[PDB]
C-alpha cells in the first residue's frame, strides 16, 4: 500500500509552511474591519501590511468608501450649529467586526472610534487630547476563533456597536504592528529602509457586499480569511 | 473663611497641569490652516498628530475638500497649455492663516506654497528642485498671540495672500515635528515603532464655516484653539 | 577673442552642477508612471520624493485620477460574482511606461501590478502572500536612455502592457529609494527625523493629455523630463 509516501510527507511539510507562514516576516498582517450597514449590506475595509499600519479613517471614508450632506456634517463638526433635518445618516454604520489574520503584537493593535472630528472618550478639546484613550487598546479583548483557522493563535475578532458609548456617526482610527519575539528589530537602523520602502504596500481596499451571507461567500470563504458571523460562528 | 482651602489647591495644580500638557510628549500637535473662499466661507485643515506631519496638499484638495475642471488644470499644468475660458477657478482661496497650538520645533515647520504641480519660488524643473525652498521655513516669521492661549509659548500665527509672490492657484507643502529639548529621540532606534504606529493619528479635517464669525465661534472657540481675526484679534 | 573666458569657464561649471544635481542628496527622485488609455489619451501618475516613496495606486485613484461601476467592481473583487454587462472597464489603462530621473538605488524599485484587490502573481490568499514578488522588482529590467539626458547614468524606463501575464484591469503597487554609496545612512538615529518630516513632499499628481505628443510638448519635454515615445525616440 502506498500509506506512508514520500509524496504524502511532502505535502505533510508544505502544510506546516503554509499554516506556518503568517509567522514569517516578510508576510502580509491582514486586518479586515467589517462595517454593517443600515440597508443591510456590509462594507469591508481590508488591509494588508508587513509590519505596520497606522490611518484614520474619516467619516467620508467609512460613508462612501450635496449641500444635505455639508449641513448634517456641520451638525457633527459643532453643536446645534448645522441646518440638517435629520439625526443621522442612512450611510452611517451600525455595527463593526475587526478580524485579524496575522502574526499581530495584540498590545499593538488600537482601535478609537471618535466623532466626526476623532475626538474619543467625551474629550472634545485638542490641547486635552492624548494618543492613548480609554477604549482604544483593544488587544486583551479580542477573542480567538475556530473556524478554518481553528487551533492557530494568529486570529482574533473584535466587534461591538456604534452606539453613544463610542460614537454614532464615527471615524475610526486603526493601527497595529507586527510581533517580534527575537532582538533584532525590524525598525533598526539597519531596517529602517525597509519599514519605508514596503510600508504603503497594500493600500486599504473597500468592499461592498450585498448582504453578510454574500460577503462570507463572496470573499471570506474564497480568501480563506477568519470571520465570525452575526450568529456566532466562526469560519 | 475659606480663602484658601485643598480644594482650591488641587484646582490650581490641575490648571498648571492643563495648561502645560502640549509639553507633554503625548499629547497632540494641533495645526489649522484657514483658507479664505472667494464666497466669504472660510475652509479650515484641523491636523493633529503627537510627533510629526508631513503632507502636500493638492490642488484638488483645497478646491474641494468637470470638463470644465479639467480644461481650466490643463492651463495650470502647461502654460497656455489648456482651453479654459476662466483665469482663475471661482473655487480658489485668496487668503490663509497657518495657526499653532502645541510644542513646536519651530526650525520643523515648512509651508512651501506652490503651483498645481507643486513647483514653488518660480523653480520649475523637477532636476533642479530641492527640498529646501526659498519662501519655506516659516518659523522665525510666526508672531506670539494673545487671547485664551496669552503668556504661553506654545501659540504660533503665520498669514499671507496667494498672489504672485508665491502662487494664485495654490498647492501647499506642510510638515512639522514636535520639539525635543532632552537627548533622547523619539525617532530613536528604542522608539521608532511608536513614531509609526501613531504616525497616522488623526486625519486633516476639511472644515467649511459660512463666514470668519462662524468659524470663530462654532469651532475656534469650543474647541479651545488660538485664533487671529481679520481685525487683528486673537482669540 | 573671447574664444575661453572667465565667463564660459563659469557657465562651464553651473552646467556641471546642474547635471549632478540628481546625485544632490537634498534633490527630488522623479518619477513618471505613464498609463496609455483607451482613447488615446494618456495619464501620468508624476511623483517626486527626496529619499523615498511607497504607495499602491488603486484601480479607482488610476481609473479616476456609479451602480454600473459597482456592479463592474463586484466582478473583479470576486471570480463571477457581479452582474454586470461588461468584460472591461472604458477607463482601464492598455499599457504603461514607468521612467525615473534621479539617483535611484535600482534595486529598490519595486512595481508590482496586481488585480482588484491587489493580488499579484495569481496568488489570491492573504495567508501566502508576501512583499516580494515574482514580478516586482524591475531594476535590472530598466533601460538607459538617450535625449536630454543622454550619457547620464540617472535615467531609466520600463515599460509593458496590462495583459493576462499580470493584470488587465489593475492596481499598481510602486515603491523606491534614493541610492547611498556612503556608509552614513539616511535612515540612521541621527536623520529619522528628516526622513518622516520630508515624506510627503510631493503628493502624486495625475496629469492627463489628449495624446502623447501633447504629453511630451506640454509636460515631458518643458519639464525637461526624460521618455520614450511609442516609436522608441528618446527624449
Ligand atoms: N479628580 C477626579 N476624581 C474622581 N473622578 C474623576 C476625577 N477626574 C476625572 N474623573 C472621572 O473619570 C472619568 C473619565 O474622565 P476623563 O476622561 O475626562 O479623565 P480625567 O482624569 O479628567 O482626564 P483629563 O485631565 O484629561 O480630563 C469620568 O467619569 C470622570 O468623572
Ligand atoms: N515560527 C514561529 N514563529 C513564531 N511563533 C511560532 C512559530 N512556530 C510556532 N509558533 C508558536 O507556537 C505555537 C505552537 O506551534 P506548533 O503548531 O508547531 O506546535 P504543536 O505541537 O502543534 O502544538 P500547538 O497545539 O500549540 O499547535 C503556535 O501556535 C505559535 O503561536
Ligand atoms: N550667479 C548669480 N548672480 C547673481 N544673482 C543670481 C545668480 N544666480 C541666481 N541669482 C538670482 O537669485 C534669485 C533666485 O534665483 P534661483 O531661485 O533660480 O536661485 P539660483 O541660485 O539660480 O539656484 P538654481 O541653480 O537652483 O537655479 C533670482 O533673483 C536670480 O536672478
Ligand atoms: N514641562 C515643560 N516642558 C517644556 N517646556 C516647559 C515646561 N514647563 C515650562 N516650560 C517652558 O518654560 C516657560 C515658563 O514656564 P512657567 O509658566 O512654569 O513659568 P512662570 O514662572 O509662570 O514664568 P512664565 O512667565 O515664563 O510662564 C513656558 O512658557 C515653557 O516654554
Ligand atoms: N514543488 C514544486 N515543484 C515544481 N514546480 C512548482 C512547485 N511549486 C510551485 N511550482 C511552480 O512554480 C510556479 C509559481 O508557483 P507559485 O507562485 O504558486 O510558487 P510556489 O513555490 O508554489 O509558492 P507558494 O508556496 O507561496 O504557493 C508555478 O509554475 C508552479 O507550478
Ligand atoms: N557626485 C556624485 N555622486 C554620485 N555619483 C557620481 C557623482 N559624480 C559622478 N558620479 C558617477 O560617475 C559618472 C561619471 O561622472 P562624470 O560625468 O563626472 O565623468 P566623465 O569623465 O564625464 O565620464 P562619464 O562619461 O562617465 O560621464 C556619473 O554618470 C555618475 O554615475
Ligand atoms: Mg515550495
Ligand atoms: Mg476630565
Ligand atoms: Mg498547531
Ligand atoms: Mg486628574
Ligand atoms: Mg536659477
Ligand atoms: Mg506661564
Ligand atoms: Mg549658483
Ligand atoms: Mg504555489
Ligand atoms: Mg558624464
Amino acid at each position: 500500500m502506498e500509506d506512508y509516501t514520500l509524496r504524502e510527507r511532502e505535502q505533510e511539510i508544505y502544510n506546516r509552511q503554509v499554516i506556518k507562514r503568517p509567522f514569517d516576516p516578510d508576510s502580509y498582517l491582514t486586518a479586515d474591519l467589517h462595517l454593517y450597514l443600515k440597508n443591510g449590506k456590509t462594507l469591508t475595509i481590508h488591509i494588508e501590511r508587513n509590519l505596520f499600519f497606522s490611518h484614520e479613517f474619516t467619516w467620508e471614508e467609512i460613508c462612501r468608501g450635496k449641500c444635505d450632506t455639508q449641513e448634517y456634517i456641520d451638525g457633527l463638526v459643532a453643536d446645534n450649529g448645522g441646518r440638517s433635518t435629520h439625526n443621522s445618516s442612512y450611510l452611517e454604520p451600525v455595527a463593526f467586526q475587526l478580524t485579524l489574520l496575522g502574526n499581530f503584537d495584540l498590545g499593538s493593535i488600537h482601535l478609537r472610534i471618535g466623532d466626526y472630528l476623532g475626538f474619543r472618550d467625551g474629550q472634545r478639546f485638542p490641547c486635552k487630547e492624548t494618543i492613548h484613550g480609554r477604549r482604544d487598546t483593544i488587544g486583551p479583548f479580542m477573542q480567538g476563533m475556530s473556524g478554518k483557522w481553528a487551533k492557530e493563535d494568529y486570529i482574533h475578532t473584535y466587534s461591538g456597536r456604534f452606539d453613544c458609548k463610542t460614537s454614532r456617526h464615527p471615524s475610526i482610527f486603526l493601527a497595529f504592528m507586527r510581533a517580534n519575539q527575537d532582538g533584532h528589530s525590524s525598525f533598526a537602523p539597519e531596517n529602517m529602509r525597509n519599514a519605508l520602502l514596503y510600508s504603503g504596500d497594500k493600500s486599504p481596499r473597500y468592499i461592498l457586499m450585498d448582504n453578510e451571507h454574500t460577503l462570507i461567500n463572496n470573499f471570506i470563504i474564497p480568501r480563506c480569511l477568519p470571520y465570525r458571523d452575526q450568529y456566532g460562528k466562526d469560519y
